[PDB]
């Protein structure tokens, strides 16, 4: 064909430039129309960090605060994650942090105090995955921490259950570079609930971060 058929016809793939440079990738994501989420979001929120990072962390999506900060993990969940990283003795300079989808999907409720996140469909996750693959091949992390169900399923499969594999180092044969994978609870889940449950859950997140950092 004058123009061939191929992966560039699906999802975000044709918006991803043939460069591993994270600044160029982030600039290009600002123009992505790979699914419908770019329309109502303020901006794309690419990952943050550098290519020497040994640990990559992936959440679900930018939330209300991130959508306007332009940066991942800035809101209350990000502050809880910072507390856990510090308890786990993990250097922020060793991290590249991002999300399975790069545009905030949301609604409002009258009387609300924030835009309410809505779950990306598996269709949206698969559409945005080209960016995640670009990030992973750019950074070459030794280990990927998957924060919550959307991010864990993005790499481990749509049937994967975070709740059934806590503490475990995983490897799957179609992830570029074959990094270790550790799936854990998303920090937003630890913000609410009875104290004893939040405290036990926090300790478990610190444990999983420490497993990842010991890879
Ligand atoms: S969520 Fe991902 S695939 Fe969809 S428009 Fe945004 S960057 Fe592109």
């Amino acid at each position: 064909g004058l123009v061939p058929r191929g992966s560039h016809m699906a999802g975000a793939q044709d918006f991803v430039p043939h460069t591993a440079d994270l600044a160029e990738l982030a600039a290009a994501a600002g123009e992505c129309r790979g699914c419908g989420l770019y329309r109502d979001a303020t901006q794309a929120v690419f990952g943050a960090g550098g290519r020497s990072a040994r640990i990559m962390m992936i959440g679900e999506q930018p939330g209300d605060k991130e959508d306007l900060a332009g940066l991942p993990f800035v809101g209350p969940a990000g502050r809880l994650l910072d507390r856990a990283l510090e308890a786990a003795d993990i250097d922020r300079d060793a991290l590249y942090v991002t999300n399975a989808v790069k545009h905030f999907k949301f609604t409002r409720a009258a009387g609300g105090k924030r835009r309410i996140s809505k779950t990306p469909s598996r269709t949206e996750v698969v559409a945005c995955r080209p960016w995640l693959i670009a990030e992973m091949t750019s950074v070459e992390p030794d280990v990927v921490v998957l924060l919550g169900a959307t991010a864990a399923k993005a790499l481990l499969g749509n049937d994967f259950r975070v709740t059934q594999h806590r503490g475990e180092v995983l490897h799957v044969d179609d992830v570029p570079g074959d990094p270790a994978l550790v799936a854990t609870v998303h920090p937003s889940s630890l913000l609410a609930g009875p104290k004893e449950e939040r405290e036990s859950a926090f300790a478990g997140l610190v444990d999983d971060l420490r497993v990842a950092a010991d890879v």
